[PDB]
């Protein structure tokens, strides 16, 4: 078990931590969402398909600088909706091929009343997400570290 970004950068067997950039709309109003799909970027594959099948989770997933000053958030994992940042590590995702699939979360971000001018600043850490994975073979249990980062300032309107 691996994962890649588009990007693209690795986290090999074993786990380990890497960053992500992501492209966020220039201005967002009280009232709506940022949606930030990692499904584009990130995806993982089980590499003995045949004999293992790979258990992944979101362990947890934690704000940071101008989403956590000034946004309230939700997290959708494979389906289901969570509070974001998390309050439990999620339920499982099974990986069973070679091929790449998607990590399937996406955060919907929305600006709290007190946000207005550069809510997020351009190239600063707004989040990190955790992926657990495990398996049906044996002790492994490993952490993906994704640190997030924005591309682009955001701007809430006054
Ligand atoms: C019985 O014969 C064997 C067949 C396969 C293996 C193996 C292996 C590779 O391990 C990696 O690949 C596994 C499957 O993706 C992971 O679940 C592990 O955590 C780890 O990342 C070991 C023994
Ligand atoms: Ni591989």
């Amino acid at each position: 078990f691996a994962c890649k970004t588009a990007n693209g950068t690795a986290i090999p067997i074993g786990g380990g931590s890497a960053n992500v950039y992501v492209n966020l709309a220039p201005v967002v109003n009280v009232g709506q969402n940022l949606v930030v799909d990692l499904s584009t970027q990130i995806f993982c594959h089980n590499d003995y398909p045949e004999t293992i099948t790979d258990y992944v989770t979101l362990q947890r997933g934690s704000a940071y600088g101008g989403v956590l000053s000034n946004f309230s958030g939700t997290v959708k994992y494979s389906g289901s909706s969570y509070p974001f940042p998390t309050t439990s590590e999620t339920p499982r995702v099974v990986y069973n091929s070679r091929t790449d699939k998607p990590w399937p979360v996406a955060l919907y971000l929305t600006p709290v009343s007190s946000a207005g001018g550069v809510a997020i600043k351009a190239g600063s850490l707004i989040a990190v997400l955790i992926l657990r994975q495990t398996n049906n073979y044996n002790s492994d249990d490993f952490q993906f570290v994704w640190n997030i980062y924005a591309n682009n300032d955001v701007v809430v309107p006054t």
